[PDB]
């Protein structure tokens, strides 16, 4: 989908269920939401599996979330979170873990007060 104006898509790094428990380097996958100031959806959810096959293994699951603007993790190194922000992702972390609800609640909250302009542009 070419995510909708108004919206952005957010990755989470997680290990279960909706939660926002994982550590980039390490997580079972990324929980991918469609969030606008208002309204917030999952979309898909991408397994970092394949990451045992890859040479590269930041570059790679960087790739997996390449489309989104936003990334949530428990915890990130150095080097992955420098490669996270060269693909344009803005990196967020909750070193204690919540619900992905909770961040993405957390994240309206500043969509819908005073985004900065990068923000406020997509939404």
């Amino acid at each position: 989908e070419r995510v909708p104006e108004g919206s952005i898509r957010v990755a989470i790094a997680s290990n279960n269920g909706e939660q926002l428990d994982g550590h980039f380097g390490s997580c079972l996958r990324f929980l991918v939401y469609q969030v606008s100031a208002k309204d917030a959806s999952l979309v898909d959810i991408r397994s970092t599996l394949d990451v045992a096959l890859a040479e590269d293994k930041n570059a790679w699951r960087v790739e997996q979330i390449q489309d989104c603007q936003v990334l949530y993790v428990v915890s990130i190194g150095g080097p992955a979170a420098a490669k996270v922000v060269r693909a344009g992702i803005h990196p967020l972390k909750k070193p204690k873990g919540c619900a992905a609800q909770e961040a993405i609640a957390e994240l309206q909250t500043v969509m819908a007060g005073s985004p900065p302009p990068w923000l406020a542009k997509l939404v």
